[PDB]
């Protein structure tokens, strides 16, 4: 993915509801880093509803691709207000640049 591409995603739709960097500040949604090779509903400190606290998948590149083109259909009972990322290239470059963003 482009990662160039992908910041431009994050800073137009993620943004306003994530932080990406260690220790970074909970907003509407949890500070995202660290999210790859974890459970859903890990970050220390948010307070996650029961469908996302309980999901029980690893986040990873393939799981990261599904949720992303509807959040809501991965996650029946999320409280993330946000209806997706339709096109799979768009989702893959998001995705090559969180998993630079999250892990710095
Ligand atoms: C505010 C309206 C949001 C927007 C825009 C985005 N997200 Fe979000 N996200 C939000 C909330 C409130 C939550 C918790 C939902 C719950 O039901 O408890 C989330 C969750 C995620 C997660 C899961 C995190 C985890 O399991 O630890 C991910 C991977 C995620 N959000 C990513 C993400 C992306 C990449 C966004 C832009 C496309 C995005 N979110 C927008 C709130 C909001």
């Amino acid at each position: 993915g482009d990662v160039e591409k992908g910041k431009k995603i994050f800073v137009q739709k993620c943004a306003q509801c994530h932080t990406v960097e260690k220790g970074g500040k909970h907003k509407t949604g949890p500070n995202l880093h660290g999210l790859f090779g974890r459970q859903t509903g890990q970050a220390a400190g948010f307070s996650y509803t029961d469908a996302n606290k309980n999901k029980g998948i690893t986040w990873g590149e393939d799981t990261l691709m599904e949720y992303l083109e509807n959040p809501k259909k991965y996650i029946p009972g999320t409280k993330m207000i946000f209806a997706g990322i339709k096109k799979k290239g768009e989702r893959a470059d998001l995705i090559a640049y969180l998993k630079k963003a999250t892990n710095e």
